[PDB]
């Protein structure tokens, strides 16, 4: 029953722990840190780790990481490459996702890239436009596919 550990990084205010929440299955101002506990399997417990901005102690055995920054917000792009930088020494590869992530009614993330450009270290990272109300993807099963991709090659 051997646990894959997944973070989760972004921008403060962006909505990192209403993606945990919703992921990890509780139902429906921002702390240091969380962990949410989820097993999803096909026995598989994924333990979601939400982090607060400001301790290159919390990537131990780190297996994939969740970014998430409000696109109408500036510098939410670009700050991720300090999360990018702080924690991915390279701890961490391609078992990731990037998350532009509607909080609000989208005025500027609207239109050719309702998930904005992303920088060069980025664009690799696969990305989706997000919301629980607002225009969304699935990303319940974009979620439960890391995690099979994770664990695929740990043998
Ligand atoms: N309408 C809407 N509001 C959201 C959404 N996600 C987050 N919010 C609001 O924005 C806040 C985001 O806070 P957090 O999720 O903790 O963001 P953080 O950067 O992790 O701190 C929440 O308290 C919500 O009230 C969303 O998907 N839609
Ligand atoms: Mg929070």
């Amino acid at each position: 029953d051997d646990l894959v550990k997944i973070l989760v990084l972004g921008p403060s205010k962006s909505g990192k722990s209403t993606v945990t929440n919703f992921l990890a299955g509780t139902r429906d101002e921002t702390n240091p840190l969380r962990v949410l506990e989820v097993e999803i399997a096909l026995k598989a417990v994924v333990q979601l780790w939400d982090v607060g901005g400001s301790w290159p102690a919390i990537a131990s055995n780190a297996d994939g990481i969740i970014y998430v920054f409000n696109p109408e917000v500036k510098g939410s792009e670009k700050e991720l490459l300090l999360w990018y930088k702080n924690f991915a020494m390279r701890v961490t590869d391609g078992h990731s996702l990037i998350f532009s992530h509607h909080s609000s009614l989208p005025e500027f993330a609207v239109g050719d890239n309702a998930i904005p450009p992303m920088p060069k270290q980025l664009q690799g990272i696969r990305a989706l436009e997000t919301s629980l109300d607002y225009q969304s993807d699935n990303f319940k099963e974009a979620f439960d596919a890391l995690v099979e991709q994770i664990i695929a090659s740990r043998l």
